[PDB]
Parts: C-alpha cells; sequence; structure tokens
C-alpha cells in the first residue's frame, strides 16, 4: 500500500489540481490523502469563476488533524498550483517533518509559475514565490516536472539549445531533486512543428558512492488545443510510473506521456464533436475526458518512444 | 455521457461523503462534479478531527458559477448528510432548477438522520432538518435510501413487521420517490441473526398506462466491524446500476449489495490484518479499502440473491 498526500486545487466541476491527480492515482492503485486547497467552481480559464481558498492555517489544521491520529504517515508528497506564498511555505514544513519521520519519502513538486506564450515568456504566480520555489521548495523536492520557462526562472539561466537544457537540469538537480523532468520546451524537434520536446534527467546512486545521471528525451504531437489541468495530471502519473519503475526514467516518462497523448488525443475529439464543425471548443469543451480515459491511464498504449543520450 | 452532481462532505483522509462516492461513481463510467460541503481531515469516528464547512451561501456561488457558465446541466444529483436547515433548503432549490431545466433529472436522496443503536433510535442530525426532509426534500426526490429508523422518521409510524416496512415504503412512495430502498432494518432474517434485513420498492409505470409496485427482499451477512460512508457509498452504487437496470431494481440492488459485500470483506480481512492478531481494529484502520477493491465495484460477482415479493 502506497498512500500519497496531495495538496492541490480542487473543482466543483472539470479535472485540474486534485481533481485530475486523485483518479489516476486510485486507479492506479494509490491511497490519495487529498487536501483541497481552493473549492471553485471550475478552472479560471472560464469566462467566470466563483469559489474559495483554503487558508495556510486552515490547512495547517488540516495537518494537525491528521498528526493528533497519529495518520500523518505517507510515502508521497504532492503539490502544484499556488498563489499563495505563506501556502507554500507550510507544505515545505509539513514536508520537513514527514521527511524527519520517513527518510525514503519522495516529494514530487510540480512547480507552477509560468509558460512561455508564442516567444515570450510569462508568469502568472506572484513574483515573490520564485526565491520561495528555489530557496525552500525545490531544494526538499525529489521529483519536480517544470517547463523551460520554470527551469529557466529557477535556474536564473535562459535555455537556447538542448546541452544549455541539460546543464540547467544538472543545475536543478544539484539544487536538490534527483528527477528532473522538463515537461513542454521550444526546443525544435526532429519531426517538425508540429511535435514537442520534452527532457528527462535521473541522477542514480552507484555502489562505489558515485553517481551517474540517465538523460532521456521524447518528441510528442501537439495537439491544437489549450488545455488546463495537463500538468498536474501528468505529475501524477509520473509518480505513479516512477515508483513501479524506480531506476528507468525511460519506461515511466514513456508510459505517462502515451497516457497523457491518450487523454488528449480523446479530449480533443470529444471536444470538437461538441462544438460545430470547424468551431473553436470552449473551455468548457475542452474539460479533460478523464473517467473515460481510465483504461488508457490504467495501461497505456506505449505511442512515444524516449531516446536515452 | 451521464453527469451526477454530488453535494456532500470530503475527508482528507477516509471514504465518507464524496470520497466514498465520487471515485466508484466515476469507476462506473459517470462524470461527476462534486460539492465538498466540508473539508475535514477525517471522519468523526476517530479520536480527533478539524476541519471546516461550506456554507449555503457558498453552496449557492458555486452553483451560480456554474450556472453563469452555462454548465449547470446534469442527468443525476445525489446528496447525503448535512447537519444545517438552510444547506438544505438551498439544495432543494437546486434540484427545483434543475428538474426546471430537466424533467428527466433523477434526484438519490440518502436522507441522513439518524440510526438504531441496539434496539433504541437515535438521531445525529438537529431535529429542525426532519420536517425539511419530509416536507421539501423528499417531495423532490426519486430515490430514496433510508434505514429502517429515518424511514420511521419520515412516515410518523414505528415498524414492527415486513408488511408494516412495506406500507411505510408505500407512504413514501406517496411522498414523491419512485424507487425506495430500505437498506439496514432490524427485521428477522431466516437464515441468522447475523444476517441483515434490506427491502426494495419501485413503482413503474406499465404499457398500459398503470402502476405496477415491483417489492424485493435481501438477506445480507452483518460484518462484525463498525463501518463509516457505507452509505455514501451504497447510495452512490445504488445510483449506477439504476442507471444501468431503469427497470430491474432486482439486478441494480443485487449488484449494489455485492459489491458492497465484497467492499466490506476485504476491509475487515485487512483491518484485522493491520491490527494485532485478536485485536479489534480502529477507525483508522477500518477505512473502506475502496481503491483496492475497484474491479469489485467495475463488475460485481453476485453473492446474495433478492426474492421478488
Ligand atoms: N496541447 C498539448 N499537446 C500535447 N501535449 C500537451 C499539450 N498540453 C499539455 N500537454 C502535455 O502535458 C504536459 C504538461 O503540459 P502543461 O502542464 O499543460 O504545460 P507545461 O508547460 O508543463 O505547464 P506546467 O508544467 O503545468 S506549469 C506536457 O509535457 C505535455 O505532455
Ligand atoms: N456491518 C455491516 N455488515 C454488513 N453490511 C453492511 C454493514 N455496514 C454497512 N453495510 C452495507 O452497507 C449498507 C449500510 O447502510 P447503512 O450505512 O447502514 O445505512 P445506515 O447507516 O443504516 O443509514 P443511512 O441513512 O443509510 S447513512 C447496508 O445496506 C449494507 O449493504
Amino acid at each position: 500500500e502506497c498512500r500519497v498526500l496531495s495538496i492541490q486545487s480542487h473543482v466543483v466541476r472539470g479535472y485540474v489540481g486534485n481533481r485530475a491527480a486523485m483518479f489516476p492515482l486510485q486507479v492506479l492503485g494509490f491511497e490519495v490523502d487529498a487536501v483541497n486547497s481552493v473549492q471553485f467552481s471550475n478552472h479560471t480559464g472560464y469566462a467566470h469563476w466563483k469559489g474559495q481558498v483554503l487558508k495556510s492555517q486552515e490547512l495547517h489544521e488540516l495537518y494537525e488533524g491528521l498528526k493528533v491520529n497519529d495518520v500523518n504517515k505517507y510515502d508521497y508528497v504532492l503539490t502544484g498550483y499556488t498563489r499563495d506564498k505563506s501556502f507554500l511555505a507550510m507544505v515545505v514544513d509539513i514536508v520537513r517533518e514527514l521527511k524527519q519521520q520517513n527518510s525514503r519519502l519522495v516529494y514530487v513538486c510540480d512547480p507552477v509559475m509560468g509558460d512561455k506564450w508564442n516567444g515570450e515568456g510569462s508568469m502568472y504566480v506572484p513574483q515573490d514565490l520564485l526565491p520561495v520555489y528555489r530557496d525552500k521548495v525545490v531544494p526538499v523536492a525529489d521529483i519536480i516536472t517544470p517547463n523551460q520557462f520554470e527551469a529557466e526562472l529557477l535556474s536564473g539561466r535562459k535555455i537556447h539549445s538542448q546541452e544549455e537544457a541539460f546543464e540547467v537540469m544538472d543545475m536543478l538537480h544539484c539544487m536538490g531533486p534527483d528527477t528532473v523532468v522538463i515537461t513542454s520546451s521550444d526546443l525544435p524537434s526532429s519531426q517538425g512543428s508540429d511535435y514537442l520536446i520534452a527532457l528527462g534527467s535521473q541522477r542514480m546512486r552507484k555502489p562505489d558512492g558515485s553517481t551517474v545521471t540517465q538523460r532521456i528525451r521524447m518528441e510528442m504531437r501537439k495537439v491544437e488545443a489549450v488545455f488546463v489541468g495537463t500538468g498536474d495530471l501528468f505529475a501524477a502519473m509520473l509518480l505513479a510510473w516512477t515508483h513501479k519503475h524506480p531506476d528507468n526514467l525511460k519506461v515511466a516518462c514513456e508510459k505517462t506521456v502515451s497516457a497523457m497523448q491518450h487523454v488528449l488525443q480523446r479530449t480533443i475529439r470529444c471536444a470538437k464533436a461538441e462544438a460545430g464543425e470547424g468551431q473553436k471548443p470552449s473551455p468548457a469543451q475542452l474539460e479533460l475526458r478523464m473517467v473515460q480515459s481510465k483504461r488508457d491511464i490504467e495501461d497505456p498504449e506505449i505511442v512515444v518512444q524516449a531516446t536515452v543520450l
């Protein structure tokens, strides 16, 4: 039995945050203790949204409720989108305490700050969080899944080539996490502009005390839509598949990405079905077809192959 | 697809309310929009607990967030334990509006108000809701899953025999819902004192335009432990199987009760395993093994047979 503490947002409708994380982890065999950092009607990509946000003090109370009953015992910790610096500090405190309690605990972190629109890079999170993630969160993480912009923000270096990207990933390894995946990047692909490039790096221990970094690269088809909650889903499935494949980042990333691709392909198909023929689907019609993809999440058909560098 | 609006509690750890309803319904192929009426660390059976309660105003805003985006379209509505009169009135208003929008909507309601400890009957809910449930909720409900004590409260008449139980169920049919299932009772079983009796009743329209009431009985073995969330799970799975078998309450209840049986058998097994040999398992060790029972929930092996009266 593998228990994951997932502290993420909750939407009444749709799949972002914990809604995008609990179902896949449960279908993949993980107990999930879920702290819903917000309760919104839907994700903010909609025209409107209503709801409430959990205060950090409220998050602390929940964790203390678990601690008092001696149930604050976890094998993993999963976090994602946060706009409250204090809440991030609370999460870091909790992770440190759980790691004192269990040295084998794995903290998977999606450090969400921004993304590259067109060629420009833009942050959708308060700026005062960049120090935190860099100085307090990522140092305590074991798996991080940033995108190129976030990788650049964390390392302070811009990425212009794949070799520069892996130098940045080595810097991130040095900051803390032994597994680093750059989920998206503006690096060119060998198949064309319709494919996106993602890279992975896992540093592993040797018998002599030394350490070897395994590097992998993946090219994925781009689906022509903007989806929300994809990162959150990606980090959950990466957690699961790295757990089953702790020494093979290649296989874990292959399974994860294939499952993402399956989910997105089904989602874009059903979205264009709901919308008129040749019509732009709305955020509501682009909600991930999570339920309808259960089997794909359980045992994905491999549709991408990672190259070991 | 089939979308369910489920307004129930949420626990960080464990399976009650939405935690006990979302996963099975999603695994059974239903889109689920979930409104967490509360967020607690764990259910109140533990030694300690902390969390927050959603206000009715907050519930209204979530529903309005869905409405403004033209996303308040549902095939089912599912509710359970509530302690606030205003919250129940809000739920009733929402159900009324959704039924105005769609006459085919089915409201599944577990009218949770109390249960029978030993032979005595005791209430878990403020008294001012019993009028509400009787006068405002049940009238707009289509499926209800009360226990003997709740059925007695709603009907105002005590149940001493199975014939009296079906008279009470006919009264409840008269109050609104065309399907009524009494999930637990103190009626004797021909197989022993370790069997629990559940009864069902569905009013169905015939081809001639008239209506026939189908009644069924189920004898199920007691598992000697106290579980939490079982009503929530029961109602969710009953919703699913009645959707699959709209004219066969027999099969729907057989599947539902079999899944419950599988889940509870696995749960008591693993709970006694976690606890010492010959040790009473704790509330924490008796949390439903929801994830590990996925497959049984997907397609339960029939282990009980309902007799058609
Ligand atoms: N339109 C898309 N086409 C193909 N893959 C996508 C698409 N959107 C998301 N993905 C997949 O989802 C992963 C994460 O994407 P996103 O998270 O949406 O983008 P991102 O830039 O990583 O944003 P983050 O990591 O959450 S802040 C990517 O690495 C892809 O695997
Ligand atoms: N100890 C048990 N032994 C066998 N079956 C059980 C047990 N507890 C729960 N169940 C199953 O789950 C259902 C339990 O429903 P209950 O939780 O008893 O409903 P209730 O507690 O009587 O009141 P409500 O309003 O439904 S929450 C039963 O119909 C059984 O299917």
